[PDB]
Protein backbone atom coordinates (compact mmCIF):
# COMPACT_ATOMS: atom_id res chain seq x y z
CA UNK A 1 0.00 0.00 0.00
CA UNK A 2 1.33 3.61 -0.51
CA UNK A 3 0.15 5.61 1.95
CA UNK A 4 -0.59 9.25 1.98
CA UNK A 5 1.78 11.51 3.78
CA UNK A 6 -1.34 12.76 6.53
CA UNK A 7 -2.84 8.72 6.52
CA UNK A 8 0.66 7.83 7.76
CA UNK A 9 0.98 10.17 9.82
CA UNK A 10 -2.60 9.31 11.57
CA UNK A 11 -1.82 5.95 11.82
CA UNK A 12 1.58 6.30 13.13
CA UNK A 13 0.29 8.28 16.08
CA UNK A 14 -2.52 6.25 16.62
CA UNK A 15 0.42 3.42 17.33
CA UNK A 16 2.09 5.52 19.69
CA UNK A 17 5.15 6.79 18.04
CA UNK A 18 4.70 10.68 18.47
CA UNK A 19 7.45 11.79 20.72
CA UNK A 20 8.13 8.16 21.21
CA UNK A 21 11.79 8.11 22.45
CA UNK A 22 11.53 11.96 22.27
CA UNK A 23 11.12 11.99 18.33
CA UNK A 24 8.19 14.24 17.72
CA UNK A 25 5.46 12.33 14.81
CA UNK A 26 7.24 14.18 12.18
CA UNK A 27 10.48 12.99 12.57
CA UNK A 28 9.16 9.26 11.55
CA UNK A 29 7.31 10.79 8.89
CA UNK A 30 10.34 12.14 7.07
CA UNK A 31 12.02 9.07 8.06
CA UNK A 32 9.47 7.08 5.95
CA UNK A 33 9.14 9.42 3.02
CA UNK A 34 13.20 9.01 2.10
CA UNK A 35 13.14 5.32 3.00
CA UNK A 36 9.87 4.05 1.25
CA UNK A 37 8.52 7.01 0.00
CA UNK A 38 5.60 5.99 2.03
CA UNK A 39 4.98 2.37 0.29
CA UNK A 40 4.66 -0.76 2.49
CA UNK A 41 6.23 -3.18 0.03
CA UNK A 42 9.87 -1.00 -0.72
CA UNK A 43 12.41 -3.57 -0.60
CA UNK A 44 15.95 -2.39 -1.05
CA UNK A 45 19.36 -4.13 -0.69
CA UNK A 46 22.30 -3.20 1.46
CA UNK A 47 25.93 -3.52 0.26
CA UNK A 48 26.54 -6.07 3.41
CA UNK A 49 24.01 -8.49 1.51
CA UNK A 50 20.90 -7.45 4.12
CA UNK A 51 17.70 -6.18 2.88
CA UNK A 52 15.63 -3.60 3.94
CA UNK A 53 11.83 -3.95 4.21
CA UNK A 54 8.57 -1.98 4.57
CA UNK A 55 7.82 1.63 5.06
CA UNK A 56 10.66 2.13 7.74
CA UNK A 57 13.22 0.39 5.72
CA UNK A 58 14.00 -2.41 8.70
CA UNK A 59 17.11 -4.63 8.14
CA UNK A 60 17.46 -8.45 7.87
CA UNK A 61 21.01 -8.04 9.70
CA UNK A 62 19.70 -7.62 13.41
CA UNK A 63 15.83 -7.57 13.00
CA UNK A 64 14.01 -9.87 10.60
CA UNK A 65 14.65 -12.91 9.15
CA UNK A 66 14.12 -13.23 5.83
CA UNK A 67 16.14 -16.39 5.19
CA UNK A 68 18.71 -15.22 2.74
CA UNK A 69 20.97 -12.96 5.13
CA UNK A 70 23.97 -14.61 6.91
CA UNK A 71 25.09 -14.74 10.68
CA UNK A 72 22.13 -12.08 10.80
CA UNK A 73 19.83 -12.22 14.18
CA UNK A 74 15.72 -11.61 14.30
CA UNK A 75 15.53 -9.59 17.14
CA UNK A 76 11.92 -7.97 15.98
CA UNK A 77 10.97 -12.24 16.04
CA UNK A 78 9.41 -12.05 12.51
CA UNK A 79 9.83 -12.26 8.83
CA UNK A 80 10.72 -9.46 7.11
CA UNK A 81 7.78 -9.93 4.58
CA UNK A 82 5.31 -9.09 7.17
CA UNK A 83 6.77 -5.59 7.56
CA UNK A 84 5.55 -5.51 4.21
CA UNK A 85 1.88 -5.83 4.91
CA UNK A 86 -0.66 -2.38 4.51
CA UNK A 87 -0.77 -2.76 7.96
CA UNK A 88 2.02 -1.05 10.02
CA UNK A 89 1.71 -3.24 13.59
CA UNK A 90 4.72 -5.10 12.94
CA UNK A 91 7.09 -2.25 11.59
CA UNK A 92 5.98 0.28 14.46
CA UNK A 93 6.33 -2.54 16.92
CA UNK A 94 10.10 -3.52 15.57
CA UNK A 95 10.67 0.52 15.39
CA UNK A 96 9.94 1.04 18.45
CA UNK A 97 12.77 -1.79 19.56
CA UNK A 98 15.42 -0.52 17.19
CA UNK A 99 14.77 3.57 18.33
CA UNK A 100 15.41 2.25 22.38
CA UNK A 101 18.71 0.29 21.03
CA UNK A 102 20.98 2.88 22.11
CA UNK A 103 21.59 5.46 18.98
CA UNK A 104 18.22 6.35 18.70
CA UNK A 105 16.60 6.92 15.42
CA UNK A 106 20.39 7.82 14.49
CA UNK A 107 19.74 3.62 13.65
CA UNK A 108 17.79 4.99 10.13
CA UNK A 109 21.03 6.33 8.00
CA UNK A 110 18.51 8.45 5.57
CA UNK A 111 16.85 9.88 8.98
CA UNK A 112 20.59 10.80 9.89
CA UNK A 113 21.06 12.03 6.73
CA UNK A 114 18.41 13.77 5.16
CA UNK A 115 15.73 14.56 8.46
CA UNK A 116 18.16 15.27 11.56
CA UNK A 117 18.47 19.01 12.26
CA UNK A 118 15.53 19.98 9.54
CA UNK A 119 12.38 21.51 10.05
CA UNK A 120 10.73 17.66 10.84
CA UNK A 121 7.17 19.22 11.91
CA UNK A 122 6.83 20.27 7.87
CA UNK A 123 5.94 16.38 7.36
CA UNK A 124 2.74 16.70 9.17
CA UNK A 125 1.97 20.46 8.31
CA UNK A 126 -2.04 20.49 7.24
CA UNK A 127 -2.65 17.18 8.80
CA UNK A 128 -5.57 16.81 11.24
CA UNK A 129 -4.33 15.03 13.65
CL1 LIG B 1 -3.18 11.37 3.42
CL1 LIG C 1 4.79 13.76 0.37
CL1 LIG D 1 -3.79 3.03 12.56
CL1 LIG E 1 7.04 17.07 14.39
CL1 LIG F 1 13.37 -18.60 6.62
CL1 LIG G 1 17.80 -14.50 -3.56
CL1 LIG H 1 18.99 -15.36 7.32
CL1 LIG I 1 18.16 -13.52 16.99
CL1 LIG J 1 -1.91 0.64 9.71
CL1 LIG K 1 17.80 9.70 21.55
NA1 LIG L 1 16.98 3.69 2.43
NA1 LIG M 1 18.06 -11.84 9.99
Amino acid sequence: KVFGRCELAAAMKRHGLDNYRGYSLGNWVCAAKFESNFNTQATNRNTDGSTDYGILQINSRWWCNDGRTPGSRNLCNIPCSALLSSDITASVNCAKKIVSDGNGMNAWVAWRNRCKGTDVQAWIRGCRL
